[PDB]
């Protein structure tokens, strides 16, 4: 009886196996733009993805994951709220069954069609597994998707999804440049939170970009043809793989922009 997004194993059940689900710094959260405060102590954000080496794309039964070679300092996130250097390990999306839902973070309670998460670990901790035992182990760059014009930098991902339809399937996915998934502006909000999936670990410095990227209805429709189930099992479309907003508790959301 594994965790998932259904009625009997979804977000309202996760706390039974992962009691940190009811913790003091869970994600995602609603970003109340009027309560968010500009923070002059934030340094410029540095997203340095020129040398990123992608390896593989994987359907893990919850999302599709594009995985990178993180054995050297290549694709790194620095600056902003971060102390030190965080290495890109993978990215994935959360999306809806309909265009009106799919994001995990919300903005004044607005839900976007999807949300991209670029996951990075703090290189002072040596490896990802050690980083996830630290309160500043991870940084996730979150980017909202709205439906409108196509995102040409996404199409290579969309086009390989047919080959990883079911849980456990993977495909080679080299030479993919995640710079093509970024909006023009790096204006962002930041707060301390958690992974939004089990194990829900409270390691994450969240950096959520204000500017969404636009993707086409056809692009997102292809996300929604993936399957949660494995090959030869009854078809359950991979849709609505998002956790809703959690209590803000004793936190403040800071803005990089005035
Ligand atoms: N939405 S999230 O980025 O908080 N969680 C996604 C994960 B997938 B699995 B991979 B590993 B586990 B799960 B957790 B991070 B990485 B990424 C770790
Ligand atoms: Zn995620």
């Amino acid at each position: 009886h594994h965790w998932g997004y259904g009625k009997h194993n979804g977000p309202e059940h996760w706390h039974k196996d992962f009691p940190i689900a009811k913790g003091e710094r869970q994600s995602p959260v609603d970003i109340d733009t009027h309560t968010a405060k500009y923070d002059p102590s934030l340094k410029p954000l540095s997203v340095s993805y020129d040398q990123a080496t992608s390896l593989r794309i994987l359907n893990n039964g919850h999302a599709f994951n594009v995985e990178f070679d993180d054995s050297q300092d290549k694709a790194v996130l620095k600056g902003g709220p971060l102390d030190g250097t965080y290495r890109l390990i993978q990215f994935h999306f959360h999306w809806g069954s309909l265009d009106g839902q799919g994001s995990e973070h919300t903005v004044d309670k607005k839900k976007y069609a999807a949300e991209l998460h670029l996951v990075h670990w703090n290189t002072k901790y040596g490896d990802f597994g050690k980083a996830v035992q630290q309160p500043d182990g991870l940084a996730v760059l979150g980017i909202f998707l709205k439906v409108g014009s196509a995102k040409p930098g996404l199409q290579k991902v969309v086009d390989v999804l047919d080959s990883i339809k079911t849980k456990g399937k993977s495909a080679d996915f080299t030479n993919f440049d995640p710079r093509g998934l970024l909006p023009e502006s790096l204006d962002y909000w930041t707060y301390p939170g958690s992974l939004t999936t089990p194990p829900l670990l409270e390691c994450v410095t969240w950096i959520v970009l204000k500017e969404p990227i636009s993707v086409s209805s056809e692009q997102v429709l292809k996300f929604r043809k993936l399957n949660f189930n494995g090959e030869g099992e009854p078809e359950e479309l991979m849709v609505d793989n998002w956790r809703p907003a959690q209590p803000l508790k004793n936190r403040q959301i800071k803005a990089s922009f005035k």
